[PDB]
């Protein structure tokens, strides 16, 4: 047994074609787990992340879901378990975000987002217990907007990542049953190719920002003056999912590097 | 003006036909507001509530929705509106309970909670905001269950509740723009007439005691040794929605009388 490592054990991971849990397929694999890579939409995109994880020696397979459609959580489940044999590790990434003030907020924005946010992350953890192997582990994606970071015309999103806050101290009791532990990652201002074309909505008068001076104020906003990455919500993943994390169980981790 | 009182002001109040409701819309009528006996189900129980409010010297009207649906909500502020001609406050008391192991947690019990408890809610907030006059308030419910207390076979619940704080937070940001304070209750143990038939989920081994050795262990909870009881949640909105209260504003207060 090599410590922090997870050779032997077999992950999945939903959100495989964005940054974020592109990030965290690769680095389970890094770490020595056999990867199953879901996706919602590219399947060209999804095969990158399969194919970078056996170029570094692990194996991976992709399998596409719908997380907003429940019958496909478990389609997805059963496949991961007959494929790979069994599944010890479960990573949502799942979620899209939204803007706009209260007084504007439709139904079908409402459901929109809740119905993956929120919806679609409970069942991924109710699949997850179902499936896992005792000792396992499940994390989800809250964010630092939840509890962390106020954020005007963002009440949808951040209601949609607070209840996924209280979901997981709760889901901990319940799956302990099984020995596994369940925890969120909440993180901050993260860049990818999509932090550009919403990070306007996050600073007072945003958009009479250019885009670089925007990236440059986010930096900032932590005090070791960097942006967040996805390999920093990868690598914070990697511990939780470890032995060496289990301690930690039923807690939402603010990943902002120190700005909150 | 006399301080702590609503006189000649208007205030809707949801839930109305349930103990906290019932007793919070009274105590807003004996404040000296007018109120909008709102409610899901026995029209002879909102009478009883709008009945109590008139005897009080203070004039109601009950009116019906079923706060699900959004069309509902945006009739019923419209009726209130017409009738009292204008409306300064907005209280929710609508939600159900609910419990279950996460595994055993289906699509339709997930449903049943969050499309009252807080798609409900939220929509409550945004008709609020739509309709209420300059400087009015909002208040909603959460539980001592998002936060504070931790209930195994309770995250369903726990975490529409978690949505709310949320919720509350960044409602106070965009509701300022009218000078409208959004704020929300968290009860802990309040004892109804429905509390003895849900109080065993609350403790361990719940079902092995008698429903009065599960009131007296819910009392001893407090530090207070007493229970918690719809009056003391009326209590803290009525402060809330006066012009004392202004200055608490995007806040949930746990009210379960020092419990946690
Ligand atoms: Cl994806
Ligand atoms: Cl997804
Ligand atoms: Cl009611
Ligand atoms: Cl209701």
């Amino acid at each position: 047994y090599i410590p922090g490592r997870l050779d032997g054990k077999v992950a999945l991971v939903t959100g495989s074609g964005r940054g974020i849990g592109a990030a965290v397929a690769v680095h389970l694999g890094r770490l020595g787990a056999k990867v199953v890579v879901n996706y919602a939409n590219s399947t060209k995109d999804a095969e990158k992340v399969v194919s970078e994880i056996k170029a570094l020696g692990s194996d991976a397979i992709a399998i596409k879901a719908d997380i907003r459609q429940v019958p496909e959580i478990v389609k997805l489940f059963d496949q991961a378990v007959a494929h790979f044999g069994h599944l010890d590790i479960a990573v949502s990434n799942s979620g899209v975000v939204s803007f706009g003030h209260l007084k504007d907020v439709t139904e079908e924005e409402f459901d929109r987002v809740f119905s993956l946010n929120t919806r679609g992350q409970f069942f991924v953890a109710r699949e997850a217990y179902r499936h896992l192997t005792e000792g396992g582990r499940i994390v989800l994606t809250s964010s630092n907007t939840s509890k962390d970071f106020s954020v005007p015309k963002h009440s949808l999103y951040s209601g949609s990542k607070g209840a996924v806050d209280s979901f997981v101290r709760i889901f901990s009791k319940d799956c302990g049953d099984k020995k596994i532990t369940v925890n969120a990652v909440a993180p901050g201002g993260t860049v990818t190719d999509m932090f550009h074309e919403v990070s306007h909505h996050y600073i007072p008068n945003g958009t009479s920002y250019t885009a670089e001076q925007r990236q440059q104020m986010a930096a900032h906003a932590s005090p070791l003056h960097r942006n967040g990455w996805p390999q920093d919500v990868a690598n914070v993943v990697g511990f939780l999912v470890s032995k060496e994390g289990e301690w930690v169980n039923g807690k939402v981790l603010t990943l902002d590097g120190g700005a909150a």
